[PDB]
């Protein structure tokens, strides 16, 4: 794939614009963007978490128009959507001290996003090699002591919403050089979430060479997490909340041989 | 169609202003603060009282009359106003531990402000769709579970004072390319605030083509929240405090066709 | 006045230095930098704060060298804290964090806030509590109402006198102060850390952006500081504000105006 | 060596890529990535560590491509930690925060830290305790005294061993390593929280202030980490420290000296 | 000094590497780089802490090449703190944060200092507290009066001796040094973590505005450093602060004088 001249005139320029939801679990049809609330396992080896109490990678294949020319993608505008929900420190919460307002939303998080010209690639990880990923999830198989720190045999392509469990796979650092990510993970159980909107803010997807994502077969690939901390119930269970990804792209017609 | 700027020195005007907080302002003394927030029994029963719920504040100012040309709004300086009222630590508040000062100010904090050249849009998002949003405030109508992240039926416009709950409503990152906005939510019961003053910091508001928000009806609006906490009274019940927020804002004549 | 040229050569710079020192209460003859302790009121309407409990702004009004149309221009400041290190005494009659563990240190509350200007700075009240009474013998918002929890504009002042404005009524005014630089950070919470930072290679420039800085009316320059740097805790419980005096340099240059 | 100019064309470069485990102590066979359970000495005199609860440093000697005078240099760097989402599971034998509540994640103290080099890591040597008796099966500071809890310059090591040099005791000598490029930093208190952030759009420049990066002696490549993210608390309220894989790729060209 | 041209030439420049070990009162044999552990006095009045208590400042005057009218102009610095990985020891007889859990690391108020200079580093006299009774053995701003605790100044001094100076009642003073460079940071708070970066890559210029570095008078460098890290907590609760070594590397240029 030699990258050529791009194109230009009115035609060459197409945008993409869409929200990933978040896909926290979804434990009944009031939870939306929560999880099942969390339970702690008395071993490592009887770790069995259910399906709904265990984020998911959320992404977005989206068709461009069709068309050698490729879709080039070269900008990016993205935003967390709805940040003043953790505001509601009024819903059946529990009570920081005595006559006071609910706890609110809390702890670990992790806020991550990609736009790449094919699916994200990813390599698991794991915490504990014998947790039990279940029914429904794509998890690392054959995993061994060693998946605990790096085993290569767990490669995999994130293909499919609301299946890649977010705790057991990260984005592939040995791969991934026709996509752009960026992530963090904030950890302890009180750290306050900071989340940032603005309008004016705009990434630039080119790589050291000018060159963006190259869109094969001419499908876009949006790929989100945001989980914002824990919700915590007046009875002290607590769940992942999580939250849409607004993303805008815009992309050119760039020629290859 | 936009076209050049007007110069000469009739082609220059100045906004000045400033717009009070709206956090509920629960009876003829508490301008500024929220009521005692309480928290629902249940999940599903969580109802809060309308001077509970912070809104966001908005101010239509009127521009000198023009006639194509309109305003175009180039730069803004913005600051908290008051911010040193957060040292008050004696006034019926909670003692921190036996004979120690009052608690401040502290907590969940929402700072944002916009300019546009036409009210600021808006799109709904609520922690939990079953939330009864009171009388006298304007709310995602017809909530479903999916509203809890994402329902692109609740659209709306700033278009009305101490109405718009801060908790349910962003600015809408699929529209507002007239309107630049800011904002940073910062959550967790023991956030300390941090505010910084200074007359010497400016933001331009100009896009990546060098315009900046072109004021129909010869019409700038400014919209903000300044939720900085909450303070905890003697017996443990929390407000919301709020603070009044400066804007000036900087306009040239520029000509559309 | 319209801003000529910068006049150039012999005895056409001039430099202020000096220092301000904190007016935090001063609540008897062995207490300098210190408020007398914070105690609480009974009721949110018998706020009443003593006059020795309340913090002030500082100022000095520094004299120039006699012109005359020429002005003093102020392009540069350094600034620091004096006497950071202080903090670490955590070893007099203070409460220990635990059970024959140090004293706690001075933490919670700050506000660090300076400004240069051609004329006194410009004050806008504010107040947490309109019906706080605040003490004789300070400056403060008069007539207040409860729309002086947000904004009244009935209360302006200039800063012209020491130890008189409350830190806790007053701000900077941002609809005036154009002839004033100003900088301020106000950080909350009752455990949060003092951080200061303390160099003699950081200069601010003064300079507007037309390249024109504060202009001294009367040869007179004008210096403001707050620097609370939280509280003490005595071995009782009873808390404290603790302030630290503020070095200021200021270089100076002859501006022509009409 | 005096450094002449580099050499162009399509067979003057070339690329390292790899990773490097983390080396936590692993206490049995299902806890790679874990040291042991940390326990509390008596008295500092008793302090004696055993192995595998001590983490080390990680470290690789990379062969590249024999040259021959032609040196590789390294000219920039990509890292990143691998599996930051780990620390998301908060299901497994850990310790509730409160009644009912989720697991106590990962955090506390943590150490990340990388280098790029021609040669070993130069290591110093300096203790928090002399009296420390370091197990078998470590390469330790030798003949430590009172002075080695500052500075002892006896202590002077190359990071040439894999699971052999105890983090808490060696540093990079900033006394020696002009050959080698370092990054590091230690985040203490118990309760501090990871913050990890990932991303493929970062590139780190590995060129001194004379445009001349690492040479590579004998044409091996060194690459040191450490990423000691914190420690895990299990549900009995013990500790062990938990640690990830770091990848690298690197970016060489061929340099000519004399 | 009228400031001429530099001198070139492969003689024209000049390096000084060195380390400065931390003076933290050092209470036996067994302790160097803590004090002693820390009590609180009864009444504010009677605060008299004991020497082996109280962190001093670090001095080191290096005698450069001899030149005569030349100088030596300290143009860069490289400097980092040694041994940042000993915070990684929790095993030794500490306080375990909860039941069966490691100990409480270094943590709490912390001060990190350095200063490059041609002459001494000058210093102002600042206390927490002007009725503490310093230690004999120690040199302290004497005829302390209650002015003292925000500034008096009387108390200037010279950075002159180590183990001499109590880092809690001297500051570099701002008002002098015009032939230093000083770079200081004190984090206050019982509980705040360390937050200690370690780099070969990172240079700070010592350059003035005009271009110009400190000026070496009688061919003699002074650099000074003070590293109290925080507060190494015991099994039964008891505090000593710990610090660590500095690194220093200064590259230095002649430059002719008048
Ligand atoms: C306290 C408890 O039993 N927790 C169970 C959980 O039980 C459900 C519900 O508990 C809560 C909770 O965890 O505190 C109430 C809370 O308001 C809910 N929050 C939100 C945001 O929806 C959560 C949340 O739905 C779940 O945690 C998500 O997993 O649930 C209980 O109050 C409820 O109690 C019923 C009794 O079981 C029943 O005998 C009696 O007739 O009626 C009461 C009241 O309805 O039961 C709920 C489950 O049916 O269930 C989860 C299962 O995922 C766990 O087992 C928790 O431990
Ligand atoms: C303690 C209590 O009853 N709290 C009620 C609250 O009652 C009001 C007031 O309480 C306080 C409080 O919440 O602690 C006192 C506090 O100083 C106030 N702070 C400020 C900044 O104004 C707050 C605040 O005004 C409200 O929380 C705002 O919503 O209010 C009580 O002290 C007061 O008690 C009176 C009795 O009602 C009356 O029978 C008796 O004769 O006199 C006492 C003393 O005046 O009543 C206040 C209400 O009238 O009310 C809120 C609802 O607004 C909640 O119900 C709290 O739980
Ligand atoms: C314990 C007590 O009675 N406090 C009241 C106080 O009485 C003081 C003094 O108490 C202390 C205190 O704990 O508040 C002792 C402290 O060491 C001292 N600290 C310093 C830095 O000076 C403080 C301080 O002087 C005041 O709090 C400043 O306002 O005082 C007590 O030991 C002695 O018996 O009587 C003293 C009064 O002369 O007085 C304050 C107001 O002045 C309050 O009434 C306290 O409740
Ligand atoms: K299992
Ligand atoms: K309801
Ligand atoms: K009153
Ligand atoms: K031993
Ligand atoms: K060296
Ligand atoms: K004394
Ligand atoms: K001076």
């Amino acid at each position: 794939v030699e990258v050529l001249e791009v194109k230009t005139g009115v035609d060459s320029i197409t945008e993409v614009e869409c929200f990933l939801t978040p896909e926290m679990g979804d434990p009944d049809e009031h939870l939306r963007g929560f999880s099942k609330s969390i339970s702690i396992s008395d071993t490592f080896e009887s770790d069995s978490p259910n399906k709904d109490m265990l984020p998911c990678y959320s992404v977005a294949r989206i068709p461009l128009p069709n068309l050698i020319l490729m879709w080039e993608a070269v900008t990016l505008k993205t935003e967390v959507i709805g940040v003043t929900t953790l505001m509601n420190v009024h819903s059946n919460g529990q009570a920081t001290h005595d006559n006071g307002a609910a706890k609110p939303v809390q702890g670990t998080s992790f806020h991550f996003f990609s736009v790449g010209g094919e699916a994200l690639e990813l390599q698991g990880v794991v915490f504990n090699y014998r947790t039990t990923y279940p029914d429904g999830t794509i998890f690392p198989k054959n995993a061994t002591v060693q998946s605990q720190v790096m085993n290569t045999e767990h490669k995999a392509y994130l293909d499919k919403n609301k299946a890649y469990p977010v705790e057991c796979w990260v984005p592939d650092p040995t791969r991934n050089e026709n996509t752009r990510y960026f992530g963090t993970l904030t950890g302890g159980e009180n750290v306050p979430p900071v989340l940032h909107i603005t309008n004016t803010a705009t990434t630039v997807l080119l790589d050291e060479f000018g060159v963006g994502p190259l869109c094969k077969g001419d499908n876009l690939y949006l790929s989100a997490v945001d989980v914002c901390g824990m919700f915590t119930n007046r009875s002290g269970s607590q769940q992942w909340r999580g939250l849409s990804r607004y993303f805008k792209v815009q992309l050119r017609k760039r020629r290859v041989k």
